[PDB]
């Protein structure tokens, strides 16, 4: 039911092409590292294509805009956070622009669930967040959960029914562990199933 998907040829192929793009992006300059986190303060309570369209639209002005002008562009962009989460950008930029990979990777290299904690010092960035942005960046170790991936996990039979009434950091790396097992027989890391599991839901490779 899962193992076909992470066989069929069309859906490898894409998966691959991302990963080699996160790989990529793990050599790559500050202004990447801060475009990833920026796509990943964008993606919260959104979906994937909300996100990029807000990104594209903004394109280079994330690194220079203020924050009303990058709210008028989000606003235009039809992303409808545009209000909190241009003052997000903004305050990210401000406490971690030209410094970002600088800290963040020694830290991943030796410790990824270590460097997900600092990054929660970010305003805008949660458990989820910070897991999803670090996986764009090259560290595969770390699941990006919240209770969309519960149920689907409930779905595929992976666990059961469950009334998730607060999403601790725990319980947040105990619903990883259990990804990671199946990813692990799968054949792969847990931030790539992500992009299975997305795949099988939208029909898209998403990021």
């Amino acid at each position: 039911m899962l193992r076909s998907l992470v066989q069929n040829p069309k859906v490898r192929a894409r998966v691959l092409e991302r990963v080699d793009e996160f790989r990529l992006n793990n050599l790559s300059n500050e202004e990447v590292w801060f475009r990833e986190l920026t796509l990943c303060l964008l993606t919260a309570n959104s979906s994937f294509i909300s996100a990029y369209q807000a990104l594209n639209c903004l394109g280079q002005k994330i690194y220079y805009a203020n924050e009303e002008e990058i709210r008028n562009i989000l606003k235009s962009c039809k992303y409808r956070f545009y209000n909190l989460k241009a003052k997000y950008i903004i305050m990210a930029r401000e406490k971690v622009y030209g410094r970002l990979k600088e800290e963040i990777k020694p830290l991943a290299d030796e410790d990824q669930q270590l460097a997900r904690e600092r990054l929660l010092n970010i305003k805008g960035i949660g458990m989820q967040e910070a897991s999803h942005f670090l996986r764009n960046v090259g560290y595969f170790d770390l699941a990006i959960i919240d209770r969309h991936i519960i149920d689907f996990m409930r779905r595929i039979g992976a666990i059961g029914e469950t009334n998730v009434k607060q999403l601790s950091k725990s319980l947040y790396i105990s619903f990883e562990n259990i990804l990671k097992s199946i990813a692990s027989n799968l054949n792969m890391s847990v931030g790539i199933l992500d992009l299975f599991i997305w795949y099988k839901e939208t029909n898209t490779i998403v990021k």
